[PDB]
């Protein structure tokens, strides 16, 4: 039986090459993708053997889509060994915000809130799984400033457009969303590593500098290889453990972000 890994944003770039790399290593990859036609065309284009993957629809910008993806994944009756949170959207040219179907600024909604709900659901699957080397890997880098999370505290609906409640800036929204991903990785480790035995880490595979194929191989190493079986660290390129920024290592802020995010995604 092929061990199962879910990869978000698997239809292109690093996620697609991570899919190829893990398939080559004998895994079965759930390509969780927002466009099924594009994803199937991309997997066939890379010559991935059909036995080694399943494409399922996931639009991280819609919380109902996240829940529907989890439903579809669970219906396959495959125990989960790993999850890679790789998808990231970026809208450099916006001067005014775009809101998701759930009412949230799209960059944070997609990169952070959608992944946050996905993680909270799939953590159940990871805990239930009899696999012994289970990992949840978040892509990220370790300017963004979440402030006191005033935008989240007040509900994050229009006209709020930034986590700190200040005026919309699209590039900063992206950086803020990536910082949220890093804070999520740290909080996952703090709260769950000892109780579950799951390895919760993050990685920056390089400026994609490095080819998409090499970056995908680096994702695969962090998911699968024994040298990377350490929880609570951020791997960067040999690989090294990268010391965290002060804001990414703020334990109080990571916990408060988690609590507010649960409220925004309907888990509170
Ligand atoms: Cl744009
Ligand atoms: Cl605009």
């Amino acid at each position: 039986p092929r061990p199962t890994v879910i990869i978000t944003g698997a239809s292109s770039g690093v996620g697609l090459y991570a899919t190829k790399a893990l398939a080559n290593r004998g895994w079965h990859v759930i390509m969780a993708c927002r466009n099924l036609e594009k994803a199937e065309q991309a997997a066939k284009n890379l010559q991935i053997p059909p036995e080694a993957y399943t494409i399922l629809h996931l639009d991280l910008s819609s919380l109902a889509s996240v829940r529907g993806f989890v439903e579809s994944f669970r219906a396959l009756n495959r125990p989960l060994r790993a999850l890679v949170c790789n998808a990231a959207v970026y809208y450099p040219l916006l001067k005014e915000p775009i809101y998701s179907v759930d009412g949230y600024e799209i960059t944070v909604a997609t990169n952070h809130l959608g992944h946050f709900l996905l993680i909270n659901l799939l953590l159940e699957d990871l805990k239930n799984s009899p696999e012994s080397d289970k990992r949840l890997v978040i892509l990220g880098t370790v300017p963004p400033d979440l402030g006191n999370l005033e935008g989240f505290e007040k509900g994050f609906k229009k006209p709020i457009a930034m986590i700190n409640g200040k005026p919309f800036k699209s590039g900063k929204a992206y950086k803020d969303s990536k910082l949220c991903n890093m804070l999520t990785a740290r909080e996952l480790h703090r709260r769950f590593h000892e109780s579950t035995g799951i390895v919760f880490n993050s990685l920056y595979p390089g400026c994609v500098y490095v080819s998409q194929e090499l970056a995908g191989e680096r994702v695969a190493m962090v998911v699968a290889d024994p040298e990377f079986r350490q929880s609570g660290v951020h791997w960067s390129w040999k690989a090294f453990v990268q010391e965290l920024s002060a804001e990414a290592s703020d334990e109080q802020k990571a916990r408060r972000l988690w609590e507010l995010s649960e409220k925004l995604v309907g888990l509170a």
